[PDB]
């Protein structure tokens, strides 16, 4: 069974770790140059990763300390451009790698989201997925504005309606042989064969046709983040590939196992949802290499960073916190009991902050080729995930050194490809043979839905012209 490999990343500095950007080697400082984009996507070819993971904010991370300032100091995901942004340039000088694009559900209207995903799906070559995401950072709502006569308890409602409505876009709006691209005949779309889609639920009014014609894998492959209760039926019910957070083997046999409990609920496979675990690799050629490298890394640690995503991320200000009582001290049961799982208790606050300065809350594997293929297997098949969403302390050494260090042990141990299968990103990721979604995914409902059903030519008045 293969192990899927993604390139976690973010288009800004500081994205997992804290301070590391400080480092000679990194150039997570050129999140805005065009070049550093492009040289990931090349160097992701080399390795046969999957996919390159872009996440994404709109909104600061102003907890910690009261304000957004030490978030400023250490680049803490700010400044954060617009992931869309350098996605074309990646596609021209790549032919395989897939593009995971981070978009809120929260700001942007539906029918003008599905134009922009549809675009890059024709302009990658169905390479594209979308992280469907549900913005939370307090200072998005402050300066973007939401419409305060929604309740948010019926945030997973809105959710469910908001999706449905991309579906019947990018699936039923158009027909397969809707496109005709006839110079002879000069008929470039059938307009008998497109269909408003007549969408008026509690939520959202969508009448109209979808203004792009079908792509090829029409919807892009989905994305979401692992959830619990309400939010974990949605993502049972949507995700193609769920990103989740968990922090030891022993959790991730029940995170995984429960995953593809919900994927069966929702009348799916428990093999339809391929799970992406966060994991930090530090290697080099020896464990000895790379507990040294870890440790220069820390070196550039900036503790107050850290903090502020911390702050963002929990909704804890450690400004309220005592720095030299011990981690098995701490009041917080839900913190605590993270952080006590991803070290190895007696020492401060201080000091378990410090070593956090590189991987977020997720799990740190620092290890020789050996030691770290080893444990890579063990989340795989003891933990049942299928692959990893590999953030960075340093990029793009990052990806380098599990390219160089890593890949070849596990093309040895028949884990990784050593090519690429031909298709879409659904097709090399989910199997479909023609790179469309499932017949059990919710998006397949809407296939040939509309088919006898209105269409834009049903319309159509007598004319003198014609």
């Amino acid at each position: 069974k293969r192990i899927v490999l993604n390139a976690f990343d973010m288009t800004c500095v500081s994205h997992q770790s804290a301070g590391t950007w400080r480092h000679p080697s990194s150039q997570a400082a050129r999140y805005n140059d065009l070049e550093y984009w492009t040289n990931m996507a090349m160097e992701l070819e080399r390795g046969c990763f999957d996919c390159l993971f872009i996440a994404d904010v709109v909104g600061v991370y102003d907890v910690y300390r009261g304000s957004a300032e030490m978030a400023l100091r250490d680049a803490d995901q700010v400044p954060v451009n617009d992931p869309f942004g350098a996605i074309s340039a990646m596609a021209a000088v790549t032919e395989h790698v897939g593009f995971g694009v981070t978009a809120a559900i929260t700001f942007e209207q539906p029918y003008l989201l599905a134009r922009r995903l549809s675009t890059l799906d024709h302009l990658t070559k169905g390479r594209v997925a979308w992280n469907v995401v549900s913005s939370y950072l307090n200072s998005a709502a402050l300066n973007i504005g939401m419409d305060q006569q929604l309740a948010h308890d019926e945030r997973y409602e809105m959710a469910d309606e908001y999706m449905e409505v991309m579906y019947k876009l990018w699936e039923g709006s158009w027909e397969d042989d809707a496109v005709k691209r006839d110079k002879k005949s000069g008929v470039f779309t059938d307009g008998s064969k497109v269909h408003p889609i007549n969408h008026q639920g509690k939520y959202y009014k969508v009448p109209g046709f979808h203004i792009c014609e079908p792509s090829p894998q029409r919807t892009p492959v989905i994305f979401q983040a692992g959830a619990s209760g309400r939010g974990s039926k949605f993502a049972a019910s949507n995700a193609e590939g769920m990103f989740i957070l968990t922090t030891s083997v022993e959790q991730a046999r029940q995170i995984t196992t429960d995953i593809r409990n919900q994927a069966e609920a929702a009348g799916r496979s428990r093999d339809s949802i391929k799970i992406f675990m966060l994991l930090t690799v530090i290697t080099g050629d020896s464990d000895e290499a790379a507990e040294a490298k870890y440790q220069e890394y820390l070196s550039y640690a900036n503790p107050e960073g850290m903090l502020a995503l911390y702050g963002g991320w929990t909704g804890i200000d450690f400004a309220k916190l005592d720095p030299d009582e011990p981690l098995q001290a701490m009041e917080n049961d839900s913190l605590r009991t993270t952080l006590e799982s991803l070290t190895h208790k007696k020492w401060t606050v201080r000091d378990v902050i410090r070593e956090r300065c590189i991987g977020g809350l997720g799990p740190v594997l620092v290890g020789g080729p050996q030691k770290v293929a080893d444990e890579l297997e063990r989340w795989v098949d003891e933990g049942g995930v299928d692959g990893f969403n590999l953030a960075y302390a340093v990029t793009p050494g990052s990806v380098t050194d599990f390219i160089d260090y890593i890949v070849p042990e596990l093309r040895k141990r028949g884990r990784a490809q050593d090519s690429y299968k031909p298709g879409s990103l659904r097709r090399k990721l989910i199997g479909t043979n023609d790179g469309r979604v499932e017949s059990t995914h919710p998006a397949a409902q809407y296939r040939d839905a509309y088919v006898g059903k209105e269409s834009v030519a049903d319309r159509t008045q007598p004319s003198p012209f014609a």
